């Protein structure tokens, strides 16, 4: 069995990885060595890390940027598996999402690539839902509008969202108890609390609770995009292996009041005019996790929501129809869990392949 | 002075209209006669309604479809102003949004049109923001993705959203107070509460607080669109007077956890390649309510959110840049209050013109 090092296993993404690995009994297939940054071996000890065959880290970019150059400088020929964004764009690294790019991964393992990194949450959840259209060379471009959860921002951000929500209802606790009260008065009090100084907004920089934030990560002055939006064009094409001739995937990334699921609204311009039934079969046949939801009200409310998909491996896609712009314009809406397919699952699955 | 009848003045839309009319001293220029459905004159007394010049109603479509044909059957030559969707698509009716379609209203007044109806909230808020692009005949098509507030569905829907928000936090109040508690444990509990039997989901048919619903209104079998989505293509073109040569406006209408502001994400395909600064000036110059928000983080978080715009007449539009698809593709994000420009304001303004 392989000797595997685990760093950042105590954090949010790391804990989801530990829980998933325990569920699938992945630990019986490898020899686990747990690391810690605390003053269990030290995560900064290159001499201990050098003994291992594979290193799995959910610690973050700052750690990766500090220890990865130092470790690869000793002549170490092992594998680096990362959940963080730091090494995604390097030429000796592959962005991993096996149900979509098993070919790129298999050909890369044959090429001697030692660094494997999980992809951007919104990109990976999009490809898990709409990868069938990419496989059959049907996508010309995709216009994206996201509904992102507090999960992607961090653990303290999820807690702030919850605190914000409770404070919004508390401001009108008494008024909500009697059915005869004025709704405009209720709203005036909820909005006043949202705008108050004592309303906890330090993690977001604005209220998320009964609002939204149409900006995620820093600005790239050259394009006007945010880093989260930029990753839609850059990472989709690297995963699929189309970096030399890219497919335009661009849009707006918005943070909404959800805990764990990222939802996305698409306007997909296809290369061919195809029947709607045929498009539904192309995306349903791609992988075992994608679930095509029929264009009906009761089934959409029950299946295509964060309430339904939180904590599951299911990637439902629905609202499938042709848009008024033309027969090659397809509407699609998807919901997926940020911590699983958007973070811990592509990392779990590549490890399984490496220890096989 | 003109004798004006007011029906549905005590409901949510009506109360906003009453407050706005009071703020602008609109009652000084007319003679108000208030009606009621309770057992003030009766709202169903056709003879009392006939004695009036103009009738402004916020009561709803069920009232209109009952009282309107009975009133027109007496030979009444007065004006009907409605906030309800019932008569929007009728040939003898005009949809009002004067800062965008004053010409259609002015020509309609001269032709002898007696019925003026307020438009669909999302369509109205979209046109208030990017009406400049439509004015200059620059729009080929628009793909929409909305972030709709609970006020669009009703007063009890807003109450249900708030009650839901409180229950989600109350489920983890001790854990949130504990700075060292597990986030995975916190999430497991709020998600369990969201899925519980006693969680209030009566008005929406699903959870909204901590989630979203990608379906608003009835299905339109012919296209696959929901009625809210259909109103995009149909109403934008009736407002602008372009029903003979329509501009495609289509997309996905999603309900999120906001109280009274609808936010919208667009991918606008323009007819010509124009510099960004010119497009920003074309958008800004259209009306005095639209506000172009520069593509900066601090300014976007402070200005382009439901938190900032709630209860105001301001219609901010930002995140303006060219998309990766090409220089004729424009990204834009807007936020607007549903009860004002999306409900009471276009009704308030048309009345002001009729009583002049």
């Amino acid at each position: 069995m392989k000797n595997v090092g685990f760093i950042g296993w105590r954090g949010m993404v790391g804990s989801v990885l530990m829980d998933r690995m325990s569920q699938e009994n992945d630990f019986e297939n490898l020899n686990p060595v747990f690391f810690t940054t605390s003053q269990l071996k030290s995560a900064f000890d290159i001499e201990e890390l050098k003994k291992l065959d594979i290193i799995v880290t959910c610690q973050g970019g700052d750690y990766t940027n500090e220890v990865y150059p130092k470790l690869k400088a000793t002549g170490w020929d092992g594998y680096w598996v990362d959940a963080a964004s730091a090494l995604r764009m390097k030429d000796d690294a592959i962005i991993v999402l096996d149900p979509v790019n098993q070919h790129v991964i298999s050909e890369g393992l044959k090429k001697g690539i030692k660094t494997f990194v999980g992809g951007n949450c919104t990109v990976s959840l999009m490809l898990m839902a709409i990868g069938g259209l990419f496989e059959k060379d049907l996508v010309e471009w995709i216009s994206v509008a996201t509904y992102q959860a507090a999960s992607g921002a961090g653990a303290k951000n999820m807690r702030e969202l919850l605190s914000q929500m409770g404070l919004l209802e508390q401001a009108v606790s008494s008024e909500l108890k009697d059915p005869a009260s004025s709704i405009l008065d209720i709203e005036r009090k909820v909005t006043a609390k949202m705008r108050a100084d004592n309303f906890p907004t330090d993690n977001f920089g604005a209220a998320l609770g009964g609002s939204l934030i149409p900006w995620i990560d820093k600005l790239l002055p050259e394009t006007g995009q945010t880093k989260e939006e930029w990753k839609g064009y850059a990472e989709t094409n690297k995963i699929l292996g189309l970096s030399d001739n890219p497919i335009p995937v661009d849009g707006l990334c918005v943070r909404i009041g959800a805990l764990r699921c990222h939802s996305q609204a698409f306007t997909i311009k296809l290369k061919k005019d195809l029947p709607l039934e045929e498009i539904e079969q192309i995306i349903a046949s791609h992988n075992e996790w994608v679930k095509v939801i029929p264009n009906d009200k009761e089934i959409t409310l029950r299946e295509l929501t964060p309430a339904k998909v939180t904590g599951t491996l299911s990637v439902p896609v629905g609202r499938l129809r042709k848009l008024a712009m033309g027969p090659e314009y397809l509407a699609a809406f998807t919901v997926g869990d940020q911590l699983l397919w958007g973070a811990a699952e592509p990392v779990r699955r590549i490890l399984k392949q490496l220890v096989a």
